């Protein structure tokens, strides 16, 4: 299907942006990587399909917050919620937070990963 | 004697420190040790005597910076510092060799805590 190239690509380029922001954090000096890490995130309890992007969705506001005390993070951002939104679509899904908050570091690399994971089924 | 008895202790309080760290590292979660242990040390090439011991006193604000991100790391520190200073002592500044090899948190610290219980057993 044509649509299903669609979708690839699209996670494809959700994939590299949050691979992009990730790169550039990993590089901050000591004093800046410290402060950071003290800005906490919502993670998901689950995260094997597309429509589980909502708790991704959700946490776009912190992290334009975030990218802008580490500095364009609103244009950016806005790109990223275009594809997150288009990439989950059915009605209104409600996202499950897990018990503990973690940084931009497993906050990145966990939906880094979930990509990854959808990536490679179709 | 008194002035042996003094060197052991504080010797062997070194050693509870750096072993209440490496605790404390190891009780991390699996994703938080994975970015721990891309924290690199600088090791030593020779550590025989009391005077190596600043091998160990220049690393310890890369420590501090390190449990700064895992995070008191100040107050701690500062303890081991002075310990480093009162044992490696006297007047004599000792220019300091390093190996080739960098080392994660946890290869640094075993090895400081090899120093130690290699020194206490040998007096
Ligand atoms: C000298 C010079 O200019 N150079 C220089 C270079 C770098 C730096 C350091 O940069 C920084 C300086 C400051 C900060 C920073 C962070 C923060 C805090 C950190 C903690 N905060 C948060 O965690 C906010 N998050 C939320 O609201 C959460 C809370 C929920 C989990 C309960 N909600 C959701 N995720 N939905 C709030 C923001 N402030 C106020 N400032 C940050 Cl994040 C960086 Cl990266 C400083 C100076
Ligand atoms: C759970 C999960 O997946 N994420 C997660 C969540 C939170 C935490 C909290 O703890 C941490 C969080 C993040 C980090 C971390 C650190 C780093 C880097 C690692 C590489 N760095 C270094 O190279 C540090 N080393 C030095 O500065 C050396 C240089 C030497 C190599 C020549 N200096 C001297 N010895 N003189 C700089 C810091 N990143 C990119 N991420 C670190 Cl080190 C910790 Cl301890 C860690 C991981
Ligand atoms: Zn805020
Ligand atoms: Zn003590």
């Amino acid at each position: 299907s044509s649509s299903t190239k669609k979708t690839q690509l699209q996670l494809e380029h959700l994939l590299l942006d949050l691979q992009m922001i990730l790169n550039g954090i990993n590089n901050y000096k000591n004093p800046k990587l410290t402060r950071m890490l003290t800005f906490k995130f919502y993670m998901p309890k689950k995260a094997t399909e597309l429509k589980h992007l909502q708790c991704l969705e959700e946490e776009l506001k912190p992290l334009e917050e975030a990218l802008n005390l580490a500095q364009r993070p609103r244009d950016l951002i806005s790109n990223i919620n275009v594809i997150v939104l288009e990439l989950k679509g059915e009605t209104t899904f409600m996202c499950e937070y897990a018990d503990e908050t973690a940084t931009i570091v497993e906050f990145l690399n966990r939906w880094i990963t979930f990509c990854q994971s959808i990536i490679s089924t179709l």
